[PDB]
């Protein structure tokens, strides 16, 4: 990873599953998680009413995903949310 870390890297779980991933920089500033599909332009995630859910542990960011399905495998990042590259892989079974 570069100046933001991902935990993990990879995750692979069953369909209706739920999954956790983190964040963090040595940077000051929040981070906002973002998705991306093949090589198509980065999406910001949206709750889809509670079911994607992003908190802030500190100075770890938190994304749980729930209720897994098909609709959530790609690639997921960390960015500056406001501002003046290693990602986590989900791969849905
Ligand atoms: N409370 C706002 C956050 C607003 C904010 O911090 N905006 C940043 C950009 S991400 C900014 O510097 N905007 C400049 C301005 O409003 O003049 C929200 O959630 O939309
Ligand atoms: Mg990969």
């Amino acid at each position: 990873c570069s100046q933001i870390w991902q935990h993990p890297r990879f995750a692979a779980k069953k369909r209706s599953s739920m999954v956790k991933f983190h964040c963090y920089t040595n940077h000051s500033g929040a981070l906002t998680w973002f998705r991306k599909r093949g090589s198509q332009q980065p999406q910001e995630l949206v709750s889809e009413e509670g079911r994607i859910v992003q908190t802030q542990n500190g100075s770890v960011y938190t994304l749980t995903i729930q209720n897994i399905q098909y609709e959530d495998n790609g690639i997921y990042f960390c960015k500056q949310k406001c501002d003046s590259s290693c990602g986590t892989e989900l791969l849905v079974l």
